[PDB]
């Protein structure tokens, strides 16, 4: 999994290691080669689980896997095993994945149904299909040879059920190409026949699939050998001539088409292909129409590293080459047939006379151009352009043209132009493009509305639009157009009655009834699509025409009749076309609409006469039901099914509301009994009566044509279906109908390359119907057995029955039709069950004995099943084992197979078990293993043999050749059937399993683990046997009392705890809680395992993972568990945070144990675990991993169970408040980072119960006075007070002002209870003592200082919280926490600030972590949002900060406060910048002056520029001057980034300083003066001179420093120092700048600098040139 996170030249070592470990794993005899099976199969899951496209994808793993199919390195000193095991893993993966799909009415299959049930499964499958495409297209020499048949069989089996899953075709193409690479299919024949059948089926199937699916189907189809599969080459031509037409955009499709055509032309003889060249060639003519960054740097070593599909032109070259190679005899066909079908049609004028006279407006000319000239090209561009910009431009232009022609129509006949344009609009409005579809949808709806309007009605344009929509409904393949045309016709019907009033709808073309007549006309058309679209039209107009009456009452019966006839007509064509699905849906909708409007409105008025009805003056429901009854038996499967179902739905719909049985009796009692027999044999005029026999009473017999046999078969099938459906249902008696044509058909089972297949299918669909008819007849009425005319059938019905169960291939069934074979065992077993009860069991069992005997199985099984031959020997064994399994499923195996027994069990089962066991003993083929598994399943199904099974498993026999153990390879090879048999016969298997465990520890443990894993997998299906197995294991523990002791070495206790973990994950929901019954034993095992110093703690890390299953006990068990846990944690822990240095596993083992403990704590809610964890955590100054603890406290604080969170909080609070001798650092930490974390991060609102349980005590401790007689007892009380303040403030801050401001529970606990005390009078009690804190008189206190300061800070935090929770609508801070009385030594901010330690404070935080910054800033923001300078806060703080008398640390603290929330102080930043600037410019800052404080202070000063300035007052003016001088003095820092930053601050300042005074000119001079030809000293000085010169500041030297003669000379002579570019470069730059300024500004100075710099430059122009 971690392979793709590597680097090249490194992704070879890991591959070599993988190959080496695989060789080592398989280096032993097979008892553990199955680990390879597990690992490769799991790695495939891991790869396919990656998201489909450093995030990794399968494209990274392709090289990894391809490196070990067959890439044998072999310098280390297997390929076949890896290849076959990978392919088996692919088969297993594709077997298990769930790829079913879930769903206005479309025709395309993947239109709305394409919504996978499990999208992750779909992503995994597509990942697998894309991965396998790059793994098995090569190295196919012999590895893929044996897998061809099984692989292909599984692929077709899967793909037949889900036909529209692209990827099965991709895998099939891969395997067929692999079979083609080697010699194959010469003249395995079953595989060839199945492949031919599926090729034909997919060829007739792919006519409806869209882009991706069609491409996959074509890539599969054209990959067929076709040197051998050449029969019916016409059936594959449309798959090739479409692979080219659909090409020109998907080049790989063109390549595969060209390869297929080349193979066909060369390999196939030139006698059958020659007539088929005029259909392939004419479609071929369309194909005839980094390093650069370096570049100019030399091809040196630099560019050495930089060197570390199929295009279209090559396709054209190959096309020309193949055209030439074809020869001149068969080259003319490419172009001779062109220009006569569509090419010359497109070269035709759309309209005879040009219209759309566009007069483009110029200034004076206004010429005329004709727009329709552009139409034939603009239309073609819009339909397809292969250029997004061109396509959208053409679409917009065509939209404009459409509007123009619509306008010009009503100022000129134009119907000749609409006929050529409306199909274009319909095709355009439903194309794949998004922006285009946004257009032409409203346009086409608007066109429908306009042409359906009364103003433009009955016109040629409206009928043209309707006709165009109609033939857009029905056409050759276009999946996404039929549904859109259905929507269009639905809108047409909706708006043709909304916009048209009935007075003109009687006599008018293009009305509702005319449209319905047209739909009926298309319904009976003998064309597939012509009636599919007709039915879809009603499918789309059923929502309409149903809310409007007076039409439902008119022609619903004729609609039903015409659609039944259409369904009958649609019997011949293919099912995959989906023409009967739409008709069935339409019939369902119309039946649902007739069952409501006629159940209460059944009349006999005039109604339309449906087709095929007798001439009648009236129609109702009764005659329709009579017609349905008379047409129940027809040789059309779907029509007959629908008619029978509709009749059964309609009989209750009669006004009598009678059940079908009594109505049928009443009809038969007076119409005659003979009226029903011919009804089941009528339908039309053709009959199984009349000719009352099989295909013997006909014109010619002996040899038959395919027609008449099919007619007779279908008629018999219809008669049988009607008989079954009217006999099984309790409507008529079985004796009221008793036909005879079944006589010969018993002998018809004894039987033109493809006619035989169709005849076999048509006879096989009849044999099963016969079997099920007999089954239902026997089941419904046993007393009707006598009328059964000797259905022993001269031992033929028994013969066909026995042939069906064993070898059902000689009676007609052919391999490939997977839909019918999956149903044969069901009907077979149903017939067996029906026959046994009826007095026919004797004949059945006697005839079955003639084919299946014990010796017959014995004489069929041999010792050669291990050999390569399988199609001859294993086939009969598979047939007989499947027959026996099916017979057993019928509840009858002991009679047909006699109970040959010696003492208790069947001899046949024991012999089968012995044969299977001896088979492995002196090949791992899939077929042989499957056959052996089936044999074992049958043998187990024969009876019991559970004790024999476990005895065979436990047998310590040794037999191996280079060394596994016999009796263990049996389970390792067979680990599925054995387990599922052991599960079903439990309560006796477990007893014998653990009867012998002391001497068979390993085998019993392995078998139990396998059984447990199998039961765990089977969860969510049985949900009961897992718990049964678990509780059975618990109720048998004393027998295995030999694994946990002072013996049974290390690798036996790990097995025990693994087994316990396995069982407990399936149990404890119902049992295992102090009352299971065997709880003491398992608890003692757990305690013994988690005890003393057995071995390393890692299994103890696994043992504590089971702790949550043992944390719910009560009554002393918790005492023992806690004592044991404390013992181990005190005997295995260092009692130190970092006793083990990092690195060595000792630290890793400790962190692993900590993580295990923490996981066990967070998954459950264990206060006993919580107290121990917080005791081991909150006792060091800083733990190594103090983030996992916080995360787990977060997790346990949000697990619900409000009664449990309060329990944990109560436990930890009771522990903290416990009075025990301690250093009190732990006492503080127990609330600093453990309890406060729970209280803050998450807690359910019912946490007030904890608050209600502490107010009665917390206030009491605070009220208690300190006893400072000893610091040993003083710090404990101090820390208790801090804890109480902290908890109180967290409750107050978190809880809103609804529970403490109203008396619900807390006020009841406080004071008395139900007093007045609405929301206060107790907060004041605590607020008074809190304000007493943090305001006490230190005076000369010396006992504790830091603890007192922390206590005062905690009290301040509590005060902030209680003020936040209090009303806080009026200023209460005058007497609270602000504006104290200094005259009484009530100093507030001068005690909680250390003001004794100096912070060293680099330039590149400490004060921001003063445990008061965040609360104070939050208070400031809250009270700013709770509303000149305010006197309570904004004036007290300013006065405290503006006086330098107060110590420093408080001043920097206040500065940090004001800069942290400078947003609040921005509006009033006029009295705040003066103290801020005074502090910034003060020399008293830390060290050489803290650059950090000054830089943020300054940034804040110019943060709010424009509202206040540092000038205007002498004091801040001189202070700012001092600040500027200090800044430009200390601007040098040897770090470039901070140097540029300082320069930027100076620039911004002087930008804001451009109102008052000064620049340290003397300091600048001293900075950039001084002779130094090897140092960059002047670089900084000239730089600050540049900043001075930047905006407008002149080199002002009338009176400053030194005279200008020296200043400018020092400025210029720096250029002579040539060692670094920047110094003299920027010196020249600033010299140019000052020259420009002195030239622009009229001053008599420029000549001097001009001559000076000229001399300086002339001093260079001869020695060095570049400078």
């Amino acid at each position: 999994d971690s392979f793709p996170q590597y680097s090249p030249k490194m992704q070879l070592v890991c591959c070599r290691a993988i190959v080496k470990v695989f060789l080592a794993l398989a280096a032993k005899g097979p008892v553990l080669r199955n680990c390879i099976s597990t690992v490769v199969h799991q790695g495939l899951i891991r790869i396919c689980s990656k998201p489909v496209v450093k995030v990794p994808t399968y494209k990274d793993y392709v090289d990894l896997f391809r490196h070990l199919l067959s890439s044998d390195q072999m310098m280390d000193s297997l390929n076949h095993l890896l290849y076959d095991e990978f392919v088996k893993s692919v088969l297993k993966i594709v077997e298990k994945l769930d790829l079913t799909l879930e769903i206005m009415i479309p025709t395309s299959d993947p239109a709305a149904n394409l919504h996978p049930a499990k999208p992750k499964d779909f992503s995994a499958f597509i990942n697998l299909v894309e991965f396998c495409r790059e793994i098995l297209p090569e190295k196919q020499a012999e590895f893929f040879e044996p897998w061809v048949y099984s692989f292909s069989y599984e692929l077709i089996l899967q793909s037949t059920r889900l036909p529209l899953i692209s990827g099965f075709y991709k895998l099939l193409s891969i395997t067929v190409r692999n079979a083609k690479k080697i010699k194959y299919f010469e003249g395995k024949y079953s595989c060839f026949a199945l492949f031919v059948k599926f090729g034909k089926e997919v060829a007739v199937k792919m006519k409806q699939y869209k882009d991706e699916l069609l491409a996959s189907c074509l890539t599969f189809l054209l990959s067929l050998p076709h040197n051998i599969i050449e029969l019916d080459v016409r059936a594959y031509v449309p798959a090739l001539q479409m692979a080219f037409k659909l090409g020109l955009s998907y080049t790989p499709l063109a390549e595969v088409g060209l390869n297929a055509l080349e193979e066909w032309s060369i390999y196939i003889d030139r006698h059958v292909m020659q007539p088929y060249y005029k259909d392939i060639l004419p479609c071929l003519d369309g194909y005839l129409k980094a390093l650069s960054r370096a570049a100019q740097k030399g091809f040196n070593k630099v560019v050495l590293k930089h060197l570390k599909a199929i295009s279209l032109e090559e396709i054209r070259i190959r096309v020309v080459q193949m055209l030439g190679s074809l020869g001149g005899q068969i080259n003319k066909n490419l172009l001779t047939v062109t220009s006569s079908d569509e090419m010359m049609k497109s070269y035709v004028a759309w309209d005879r006379e040009k219209r759309l006279s566009f007069a483009v407006p110029f200034r004076e000319m206004k010429p005329v151009i004709f727009l329709d000239v552009f139409l034939p090209r603009v239309t073609e561009l819009a339909l397809t352009a292969s250029d997004r910009q061109t396509k959208v431009a053409a679409c917009e232009l065509l939209h404009s043209m459409v509007m123009f022609m619509l306008g010009k129509a009503t100022q000129p006949p134009m119907y000749q132009l609409y006929k050529r344009t409306f199909p274009v609009l319909l095709r355009l409005a439903c194309d794949v493009d998004q922006v285009t579809r946004q257009l032409y949808e409203p346009l086409v709806m608007q066109l429908i509305h306009w042409f359906t309007n009364n103003k433009k009605f009955e016109s040629q344009d409206t009928v043209a639009l309707l006709e165009a929509i109609l033939d857009g409904i029905v056409d050759p393949v276009d999946s996404t157009l039929r549904d859109f045309c259905g929507r269009c016709i639905r809108e047409f019907l909706k708006w043709s009655i909304k916009q048209i009033t009935p007075q003109q709808q009687e006599k008018s073309p293009v009305n509702t009834k005319s449209l319905f007549k047209r739909l009926y006309s298309l319904a009976l058309h003998p064309n597939a699509f012509k009636r599919l679209g007709a039915s879809l039209a009603f499918n789309n107009i059923y929502r309409e025409f149903r809310e409007e009456e007076s039409l439902v009452e008119q022609f619903v019966f004729e609609a039903l009749v015409i659609y039944m006839e259409s369904l009958a007509l649609a019997h011949a064509d293919e099912k995959s076309l989906g023409t009967i699905q739409q008709c069935c849906d339409a019939i369902d909708h119309l039946c649902r609409i007739i069952e409501k409007k006629h159940v209460s409105l059944n009349k006999a008025k005039k109604r339309r006469l449906p087709r095929g009805f007798p001439p009648s003056a009236s129609l109702c429901l009764l005659d329709l039901v009579k017609w349905l009854l008379a047409h129940c038996g027809r040789p059309q499967t779907e029509c007959r099914h629908k008619s029978i179902e509709l009749f059964y739905k309609f009989v209750p719909l009669l006004p009598g509301n009678r059940s079908p049985n009594l109505w049928l009796k009443d009809v038969l009692k007076e119409e005659g009994v003979s009226f029903l027999i011919n009804t089941f044999e009528g339908g039309g005029c053709g009959q199984p009566s009349g000719i009352l026999a099989q295909p013997t009473l006909l014109y010619l017999r002996g040899p038959f044509s395919l027609q008449a046999t099919l007619c007779w078969l279908d008629l018999l099938l219809a008669a049988l279906e009607c008989y079954n459906t009217f006999i099984g249902e309790r409507t008529v008696g079985a004796l009221q109908v008793l036909l005879k044509a079944v006589a010969f058909f018993l002998e018809s089972i004894a039987m033109s390359p493809q006619e035989g297949e169709r005849y076999n299918y048509s006879k096989c669909t009849v044999v099963v119907r016969i079997m099920e008819f007999t089954t239902t007849l026997l089941n419904t009425s046993p007393e009707g057995w006598k009328l059964l005319k000797k259905d022993l059938c001269n031992t033929h019905l028994m013969r066909v029955l026995v042939q069906t169960l064993c070898e059902p291939a000689s009676i007609g069934f052919n391999i490939g039709d997977v839909q019918v074979m999956a149903h044969l065992p069901d009907v077979c077993v149903n017939l067996m069950k029906a026959l046994k009860m009826s007095p026919y069991k004797d004949i059945l069992e006697t005839h079955l004995r003639e084919k299946i005997t014990a010796q017959s199985i014995e004489e069929l099984c041999a010792v050669n099943l291990y050999g390569p031959d399988a199609q001859v020997d294993r086939s009969r064994l598979a047939a007989v084992v499947s027959a026996c399994k099916q017979l057993h499923r019928a509840g009858l195996l002991h009679n047909i197979l006699p109970s040959q027994s010696t003492d208790l069990h069947h001899s046949v089962g024991t012999e089968l078990l012995s044969l299977v066991y001896k088979g492995i003993a002196p090949s791992l083929d899939l077929s042989c293993k499957q056959l052996a598994s089936g044999l074992l399943e049958l043998a187990f199904a024969f009876g019991g043999l559970c004790e024999r099974l476990v005895s065979l498993l436990l047998n310590p026999a040794v037999l191996s050749t280079a060394h596994f153990s016999h009796g263990e390879y049996f389970y390792s090879l067979f680990s599925e059937t054995i387990n599922t048999e052991l599960l079903k016969n439990l309560d006796l298997a477990v007893l014998e399993l653990m009867q012998s465990s002391v001497d068979n520890t390993k085998m019993v443990s392995a078998v139990l683990n396998g059984m447990l894993d199998q039961s765990f997998r089977e969860r969510a299906n049985q949900k009961h046997q897992g718990l049964k197995l678990a509780t059975t294991i618990l109720q048998h523990w004393k027998k295995c009392d030999s694994w946990w002791a002072k013996d049974s070495p290390l690798e036996t206790k790990m097995a025990v705890l693994a087994l316990l973990a396995k069982i407990l994950q399936i149990d404890s929901s119902v049992s295992f809680n102090t009352s299971h019954g065997s709880f003491p034993e398992v608890f003692t095992t757990y305690i013994s395992l988690l005890a003393d110093t057995k071995l390393d703690l890692h299994l103890k890390g696994q043992a504590v993972t089971l702790l949550p299953f043992f944390t719910s006990l009560t009554g002393g068990s918790l005492e023992e568990l806690r004592r044991v846990l404390e013992q181990l944690i005190v005997a295995h822990f260092p009692m130190q945070s970092r006793e083990f240095p990092p690195g060595t596993p000792r630290f890793n083992n400790y962190v692993d144990c900590m993580k295990k403990f923490l996981d066990a704590l967070e998954l459950s809610q264990s206060p006993m675990l919580l107290e121990l964890m917080t005791e081991v955590l909150c006792r060091e100054q800083q733990h190594v991993m103090e983030e996992l603890f916080q995360s787990s406290f977060r997790r346990i604080a949000r697990r619900g169970s409000c009664v449990t969170q309060v329990g944990l909080l109560e436990s930890v609070y009771e522990m903290f408040r416990k009075d025990d001798p301690r250093l009190s650092f732990t006492r503080q930490s127990f609330v600093d980072r453990s309890l406060l974390t729970l209280l803050w991060h998450c807690s359910l609102d019912a946490l007030r119960e904890f608050f209600s349980t502490i107010v009665v005590d917390a206030i009491d401790v605070l009220k208690s006075r300190f006893t400072k007689l000893n610091e040993s007892t003083f710090d404990t009380q101090i820390t208790k007070k801090m804890g109480y303040y902290k908890i109180l403030d967290v409750m107050y801050s978190r809880l809103p002002k609804d529970d403490v401001h109203a008396k619900e529970s807390k006020i009841n606990q406080v004071f008395h209870g139900s007093c007045i005390t609405e929301g206060n009078e107790l907060t004041k009690t605590l607020i008074k003592l809190c304000y007493d804190a943090f305001t006490e008189n230190m005076a000369g206190e010396n006992q504790l200082l830091e603890r007192r300061r922390l206590y005062h800070c905690a009290a301040y935090n509590c005060a902030i919280s209680v003020i936040c929770c209090v009303f806080n609508e009026l200023k209460f801070y005058q007497g609270f926490l602000f504006s104290e009385k200094p005259e009484k030594n009530l100093l507030i901010f001068e005690n909680l600030i250390d003001l004794k330690r100096r912070y060293n404070f680099p330039v590149e935080d400490e004060l921001n972590r003063h445990e008061c910054m965040a609360p104070l800033t939050a208070l400031v923001k809250h009270m700013h949002r709770s509303l000149r300078d305010l006197p309570s806060w904004m004036k007290f703080l300013h006065g405290k900060l503006g006086n330098p008398i107060v110590p420093l640390n408080i001043r920097l603290f206040l500065a940090k406060l004001v800069i942290n929330t400078e947003e609040v102080f921005r509006p009033y930043a006029k009295h705040w910048l003066s103290p801020l600037l005074q502090l910034a410019a003060s020399e008293n800052n830390g060290g050489e002056g803290i650059h950090y404080m000054v830089v943020e202070i300054v940034a804040t000063i110019l943060s709010w520029t424009g509202l206040a300035t540092p000038t205007g007052v002498p004091k801040d003016e001189v202070l700012a001057n001092r600040l500027l001088n200090f800044l430009m003095k200390h601007v040098f820092h040897p770090k470039r980034a901070v140097f540029r930053h300082n320069l930027e601050i100076i620039k911004t300042l002087v930008e804001c300083w451009k109102d008052c005074l000064s620049i340290p000119y003397r300091l600048i001079f001293e900075k950039f003066s001084g002779k130094d030809p090897n140092s960059k000293d002047n670089s900084v000085g000239i730089q600050l001179l540049g900043i001075v010169m930047a905006n407008d500041l002149p080199p002002y030297d009338p009176q400053c420093g030194i005279q200008s003669s020296e200043y400018f000379q020092a400025l210029v002579n720096n250029m002579s120092f040539v060692r670094y570019k920047e110094v003299y470069a920027a010196a020249a730059e600033v010299l140019g700048l000052i020259l420009r300024y002195v030239m622009e500004r009229k001053n008599i100075l420029e000549e001097s600098l001009c001559e000076l710099v000229a001399k300086q430059l002339k001093q260079h122009q001869n020695t060095m040139e570049d400078k």
